[PDB]
DNA sequence: CTTATT
DNA sequence: AATAAG
């Protein structure tokens, strides 16, 4: 099976990503910025409870860590964590948006490919590693009143919320799928963001493809899920579009 | 929570 | 003088 031959390949058995091949991030400042420290809006019992073991999962796996940071954002339940960068996303410099939109990334889409698979990656961000020097600048409170903590933890690995996260992604993973794209001249890969279109010519050539794909992207740290995966099906759920016949 | 948008 | 999003 899909799963079995590949674990390495998808959340479900390979673990938690991490790409290796890819330098951690340093983000840039703007010229004039400095540390902006926002106080933790008090949460209710509910929403800290709710808010936990995301938490304690977060930091098992690394990507929280404890530190002290000048810097400080806030942290809302919504239960799962969600923070508000915003006030961080105004004091860093700005980055060329290089994401396609949907549209025209689906231009090039030939009408000679039409066996899709469609594949998309979880926990995309926290693939990619964030340098010391600018974990400080994502750090935000956690309290643990009946544990007796209280103190900052921040992100080992790019953050959701973050303005410049999907462009640092998709640039990424151009990166580490430059030399798929050459091995494979006759395959068809759409990227946007997180979420992969694989076509080509016949089913045949699909199943190799897709096989190539899933052991090249666990190798290089990254994770799908197998249970959104579409494999070599004439017809795919592409970015909200219905991929039939070579329409739409 | 704060905040940019008839 | 409700809404979506971080």
């Amino acid at each position: 099976t899909w799963l079995s031959d590949f674990p390495q390949a998808w959340a479900e058995t390979g673990g938690m990503g991490l790409a290796v091949r890819q330098a951690p991030l340093i983000i840039p400042l703007k010229a004039t910025s400095t540390p902006v420290s926002i106080k933790q809006y008090p949460m209710s019992q509910e929403a800290r409870l709710g808010i936990k073991p995301h938490i304690q999962r977060l930091l098992d796996q690394g990507i929280l860590v404890p530190c002290q940071s000048p810097w400080n954002t806030p942290l809302l339940p919504v239960y799962r964590p969600v923070q508000d960068l915003r006030e961080v996303n105004k004091r860093v410099e700005d980055i060329h948006p290089t994401v396609p939109n949907p549209y025209n990334l689906l231009s090039g889409l030939p009408p000679s490919h039409q066996w899709y698979t469609v594949l998309d990656l979880k926990d995309a961000f926290f693939c990619l590693r964030l340098h010391p020097t600018s974990q400080p600048l994502f750090a935000f409170e956690w309290r643990d009143p009946e544990m007796g903590i209280s103190g900052q933890l921040t992100w080992t690995r790019l953050p959701q919320g973050f303005k410049n996260s999907p462009t640092l992604f998709d640039e990424a993973l151009h990166r580490d799928l430059a030399d798929f794209r050459i091995q494979h001249p006759d395959l068809i890969l759409l990227q946007y963001v997180d979420d992969l279109l694989l076509a080509a010519t016949s089913e045949l050539d699909c199943q190799q493809g897709t096989r190539a794909l899933l052991q090249t992207l666990g190798n290089l740290g990254y994770r799908a899920s197998a249970k959104k995966a579409q494999i070599c099906q004439k017809q795919v759920k592409y970015l909200g579009y219905l991929l039939k016949e070579g329409q739409r």
